[PDB]
């Protein structure tokens, strides 16, 4: 039961330095909690374009979330979520980059705005997809609904709407209550 998990994180211009860091901290928190397990990780920043900040092979080598994310540079551009999810599916979940054949694939998408592009995420549909939408851009129910298409079903399970970046701590608290030895 191997799990290959990718964090796909928003690096758009809307994000303040502390908000961007809170996103990184949440990613680190999850990885640290799941150290020395069947989980292996990759992280991809997305804005207008995409950057694999570290891949699965990097994670195996270092096993240190602080070191792996120490040299991330905030892109400060747009929010091309469709393109980003497609990039993960076709350019990140790859054996060449340390992905394990037949592993359970998981995506955690973290964003603070509506997608600035369009299309489909068919290429990523076999990945278990969570999306975390954070902050004032997701005030309306309408804006929150736009995230449903990116996530696995039902949205009640896979879509998390947080009013503040501080709430990432509370989300991590909740997530950990779902951790079991099987
Ligand atoms: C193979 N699958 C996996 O490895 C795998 C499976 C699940 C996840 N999860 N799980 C959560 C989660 C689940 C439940 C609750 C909750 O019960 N809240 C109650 C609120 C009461 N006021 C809160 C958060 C989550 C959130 C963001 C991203 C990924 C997440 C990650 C990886
Ligand atoms: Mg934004």
């Amino acid at each position: 039961g191997n799990v290959d998990l990718v964090f796909l994180f928003d690096g758009s211009m809307s994000l303040q330095p502390d908000e961007f860091q809170k996103i990184l901290d949440f990613m680190k928190d999850v990885m640290k909690k799941l150290s020395n397990t069947s989980y292996q990780f990759a992280a991809v920043q997305f804005s207008t374009s995409y950057k694999t900040e570290f891949d699965f092979s990097d994670y195996v080598k270092w096993k240190d979330p602080d070191a792996l994310l120490k040299h991330v540079k905030h892109m400060l551009l747009l929010t091309n979520t469709f393109g980003a999810i497609n990039y993960v599916a076709t350019e990140v979940f790859r054996e060449e980059l340390g992905a394990r054949p037949d592993a359970t694939k998981v995506l955690i998408i973290i964003t603070d705005g509506e997608a600035t592009d369009s299309g489909n995420i068919d290429a990523a549909k076999d990945i278990i997809r969570y999306i975390i939408g954070i902050g004032k851009h997701f005030q309306t129910k309408e804006s929150q609904e736009t995230l449903h298409k990116f996530a696995s079903k039902p949205a009640s399970e896979f879509v998390k709407i947080l009013d503040t970046f501080e709430k990432l701590k509370d989300l991590f608290t909740e997530l950990q209550k779902k951790i079991y030895v099987i």
